[PDB]
């Protein structure tokens, strides 16, 4: 698909209490340091842009990566005609018409009706360029300049600005520089000024089109400069066409077809919200070097840095996908992370910009340890490693950074249940335990390797052999009393002990024997999977988004509209079993589209995307630190993977309609393949995968189970 047919209004449809993807229509370049979204209200805090608004505030410049972070540095441009005695957003509002308005990754365009103003804004990583046509003849642009602001006109066609506005953030003072160099020049002077929630009118006269080409930084003003110097020769055409081919690199990596064009459809605007984070948070300096803001140290630092990223959501399918076809933003992005740890202390939970903490666990360790494992940046292992240890043996002061019970996990072998959602913590401190385990191993750290292998069984101590769940576990190694399975919170985060119980990527074997065998783990999993959506609210005392979407549809306890559940399919893979969930996934792959209600859950920075794209290609990174990818069913008929690695893998299934529910045979390289898992080591090797499908299962009768540490 041509990224220009994208519709960024994909996944918009959402609010407080029901989320659609919590997706904002964001026009960028791939991973660019700023997005760019039309602003329809700021009545509705966080969710400041909706499908169905008819209103135009302003083209916002934002970093937002969900509503739950919020934004930081953001400001608004909006074109006027005429005069306002008051400039406030609502003030300055249009209608416009929607389903004349383009929305897309590249452009967005749009015509106020109150000015009779035709805009049109293309981006560029760091800056870009808003042309603006008027009918009016007093004509201007209103910016918007939230928090303390600073502005001033350079010459009659040069405005530099400063805003300090966050979310979160360690400097109190972060600031954002945002430059503007017009065409058409200013026909009013004002002075520089400086003060709180900035809203300056400039104006252009009678003119019929102004040209606005605008640059930015989190380094300085004379950064800003240098950042728009290197584009502000190109035509808006130019711009344009350079961030098509920026898409169409990564585009061109994944070329699929499928029966339904629908489908197709789908999958790109998936593709789409896959490259976006996390976002560039470093710019070149005046000899091409690396440079960004360190908020720790209130300095610019060098070094790459990326920000935007929860690892709880993005660990799960991002970087496995990175690691197949973007392993040189895989190369980059860890190196950013390092530097994170470099700047604070501990690696990082979730950037936004800087360390904002929010979930349980440390999955960083997994993005680290799935790296390792197949040979992406082993230059950095050393010094991930010993950022692993120290995050595994020492407490931050800070409540936000690294392991929460740290010292009381080494302790007791679990985090006990007077901390919040402390059966999280406990699964993912074991499962970081196995991620570090295996950096260690790819090292020949024999001592380190033993040690952290076997704290990686701690997911043991929660087990509960009378209910069949984990739970939390006092310092006396009492469970927790008056057990409801599907109770949410406290002891779990957005999830029951069903979308919990089950976070043990490491073994999977091991977990199985606590159940007593294969078929009593069967016999749970069906149950999971065949009962009602029901659910209670007792540890939250409220109904909130994540319940409601899993309720609103009949999965059973599968809550695929969030990341706890995301694996569960292939949890049968583990039973000898995958036949039992070929038509459950086709199924799932069905509650996605590309409509503004097209995701089943929150999207979160292409966790969820990259959950689409696995299973359309028909199999699933559910141990990220293994180097595997668990079989699953295919919703494509045809893909060319472009591999990093400069091969390619062509995917080619038998006809894949909708009575395909099942997978009869695996061809790789014409030689059959029995086993339920891929190593990474043979999709790199690239060339043939054929999947013949069936409209019944064919079993496989094979020994053969995907990775767990207490079988390997
Ligand atoms: C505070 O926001 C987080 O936590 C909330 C639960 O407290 C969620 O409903 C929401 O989706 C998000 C992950
Ligand atoms: O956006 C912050 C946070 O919101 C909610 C969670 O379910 C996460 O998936 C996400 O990381
Ligand atoms: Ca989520
Ligand atoms: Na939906």
């Amino acid at each position: 698909m041509n990224i220009q047919a994208i519709d960024t209004r994909h996944g918009t449809a959402n609010q407080h209490s029901f989320s659609n993807g919590n997706c904002l229509p964001y026009t960028g370049v791939p991973f660019g340091m700023n997005f760019y979204a039309p602003q329809t209200t700021d009545q509705k805090g966080s969710w400041w842009f909706h499908p169905e608004d008819r209103t135009f505030q302003g083209y916002r410049v934002t970093h937002q990566p969900s509503p739950w972070m919020g934004d930081f540095s953001h400001l608004l441009m909006t074109p006027v005609s005429g005069s306002l005695s008051e400039l406030s957003l609502f003030h300055a509002q249009s209608s416009y018409r929607p389903e004349e308005s383009l929305f897309s990754p590249v452009e967005i365009n749009l015509t106020q009706l109150r000015y009779q103003i035709t805009s049109q804004l293309i981006p560029s990583m760091y800056g870009g360029i808003l042309t603006i046509d008027y009918q009016q003849k007093d004509n201007h642009l209103l910016l918007t300049l939230p928090g303390r602001y600073q502005v001033k006109q350079l010459d009659d066609h040069q405005v530099a600005v400063k805003v300090i506005n966050y979310s979160g953030c360690e400097d109190p003072d972060f600031s954002f520089y945002f430059v503007l160099h017009f065409e058409q020049p200013l026909t009013k002077w004002f002075a520089p000024s400086s003060g709180e929630d900035g809203k300056i009118l400039l104006s252009f006269g009678n003119i019929a089109q102004q040209v606005v080409h605008f640059s930015s930084s989190f380094i300085s003003e004379k950064q800003a400069q240098l950042n728009l110097a290197r584009e502000i020769s190109l035509r808006s055409t130019e711009m344009l066409q350079q961030g098509i081919a920026d898409w169409h690199n990564y585009f061109d990596r994944l070329k699929v077809t499928h029966e339904n064009p629908e489908h197709t459809k789908t999958f790109y605007h998936t593709l789409y919200r896959t490259f976006l984070f996390p976002q560039t948070f470093y710019e070149l300096d005046e000899n091409q070097q690396p440079i960004h803001y360190d908020t720790f140290s209130q300095t610019v630092r060098p070094g790459v840095l990326y920000t935007n990223n929860g690892f709880w959501d993005t660990y799960k399918t991002v970087y496995p996908l990175f690691s197949l076809i973007a392993q040189e933003k895989y190369e980059e992005m860890l190196e950013g992370f390092l530097n994170s740890y470099n700047e604070t202390g501990f690696l990082p939970k979730w950037l936004s910009p800087d360390e904002r903490g929010l979930m349980p666990g440390t999955l960083i360790d997994a993005v680290i340890a799935d790296a390792a494992v197949k040979k992406i940046r082993p230059d950095l292992m050393p010094q991930f490693l010993e950022a692993m240890k120290k995050g595994a043996t020492q407490q931050s002061e800070r409540e936000n950074y690294g392991r929460q019970g740290t010292l009381d996990y080494l302790k007791y072998g679990y985090v006990p249940s007077t901390y919040h959602e402390s059966v999280n913590h406990t699964l993912d401190y074991a499962y970081s335990d196995f991620c570090i385990s295996q950096v260690a191993k790819t090292l020949n750290d024999s001592e380190t390797a033993t040690f952290y292998r076997q704290q990686a069984l701690n997911y043991q101590q929660l087990f509960n052999p009378e209910t069949g769940f984990m739970q939390a576990k006092d310092t006396e190694g009492n469970f927790r009393p008056d057990f409801l399975d599907i109770r949410w919170g406290k002891d779990y985060a957005e999830g029951s002990a069903w979308q919990s119980s089950f976070a043990v990527y490491q073994d999977f074997a091991g977990l199985i024997k606590l159940y007593g065998s294969e078929l009593a783990f069967e016999k749970k999993l069906i149950q999971l999977c065949n009962q009602a959506p029901n659910f209670n609210v007792e540890g939250y005392g409220f109904e909130i988004h994540e319940m409601s979407e899993m309720a609103a549809i009949d999965f059973g306890q599968l809550a695929i509209s969030n990341q706890p559940s995301f694996h569960y399919p292939f949890l049968f893979s583990y039973i000898g079993k995958p036949e039992m969930a070929q038509p459950l996934l086709k199924q799932l792959m069905q509650t996605f589209d590309a409509s503004p209600t097209g995701y089943p859950g929150d999207e979160d920075n292409g966790s969820m995307s990259a959950w689409y794209i696995f299973n359309s290609l028909g199999f699933y990174p559910v141990t990220p630190g293994a180097g595997e990818y668990v079989i699953g069913m295919p919703l494509v008929q045809t893909a060319e993977v472009k591999l990093s690695n400069g091969k390619q893998l062509t995917i080619q299934t038998s006809p894949n309609k909708v009575q395909q529910q099942f997978i009869h045979e695996i061809q790789l390289n014409q030689e059959k393949h029995t086993a339920p898992y891929f190593t990474h080591q043979e999709l790199l090797n690239g060339g043939t995968l054929d999947y013949q499908l069936g409209i019944v299962p064919n079993p496989q009768t094979t020994a053969e189970r995907p990775f767990s540490l207490s079988t390997e």
